């Protein structure tokens, strides 16, 4: 099949329900709007566990699911196999994306 790699991903809750775009490198967009975020005991943060058994890495995008999106500015961010978390841009950042989960 092929090496079975995962990728997850924690953005804030800053919605309730806010919903993520991923698609593995060389697979298919997930069911648009993306897919509802997961609850993320964290404190009040949503996670996303996506498989690219295949990409050696995966992209993902942001959404409140309602009508506003946010994808590489406008385009789609990209995440290698393994854990990321995804956090607004609290100022003037542009959704900022770190390499492991939180520890609260």
């Amino acid at each position: 099949g092929g090496t079975g790699n995962k990728v997850t991903i924690y953005y804030k809750k800053g919605f309730n329900s806010p919903y993520i775009h991923y698609r593995p490198a060389g697979g298919s967009w997930t069911a648009a709007p993306g897919v509802k975020m997961q609850d993320a005991e964290i404190s009040g943060y949503a996670k996303i566990t996506v498989d690219i058994g295949s990409a050696s890495q995966l992209e993902a995008a942001f959404n409140d699911g309602n009508n506003n999106w946010d994808s590489n500015n406008t385009k789609n961010y990209s995440f290698s196999t393994g854990t990321s978390t995804y956090t607004p841009g609290n100022s003037g950042n542009a959704g900022t994306i770190t390499s492991g989960a939180p520890a609260g």
